[PDB]
């Protein structure tokens, strides 16, 4: 088996944070996320990974937690980021996999969430400051 790193991005605006629907983990509602590539730091990962999921550019991307996920094994670290321009709204970019874009209240989360996000919702995870 192969370890692999996600980084995972809670992309905040106001108290509203942004979830899509996967099409690992079919039609689930996750964050966006992707696997880290070589030389990147978790900031260029967060950023690459929403511009080619949303096309949205974001920035104050900040540190939060990491997890183990064992299924392969992802150690996923979670950032925080804000919209470099709040007036933008997410494109569906890649429809291969994901069915849309939308923002939602951490205190009303949609369901199902994908397994590796609801065991850290579980454990009181909350990217909001
Ligand atoms: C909070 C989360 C989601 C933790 C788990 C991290 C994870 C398995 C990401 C998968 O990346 P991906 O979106 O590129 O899917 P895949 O691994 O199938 O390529």
């Amino acid at each position: 088996g192969s370890i692999k790193v996600a980084v995972v991005v809670c992309l905040l605006r106001g108290q509203n944070v942004l979830l899509g629907r996967r099409r690992l983990g079919d039609s689930t509602f996750s964050l966006p996320s992707g696997h880290l590539e070589f030389g990147e730091s978790f900031e260029e990962c967060a950023a690459r990974e929403l511009k080619e999921e949303t096309d949205l550019d974001i920035g104050k991307i900040e540190l939060l937690t990491v997890t183990n996920n064992l299924f392969s094994q992802y150690v996923a670290v979670f950032m925080r980021a804000v919209l470099a321009d709040p007036r933008q709204e997410p494109q569906n970019i890649e429809p291969e996999f994901c069915d849309g874009w939308g923002w939602y209240e951490w205190d009303n989360l949609p369901k199902p969430l994908f397994w590796p996000l609801d065991n850290v919702v579980q454990d009181g995870f909350n990217p909001f400051p």
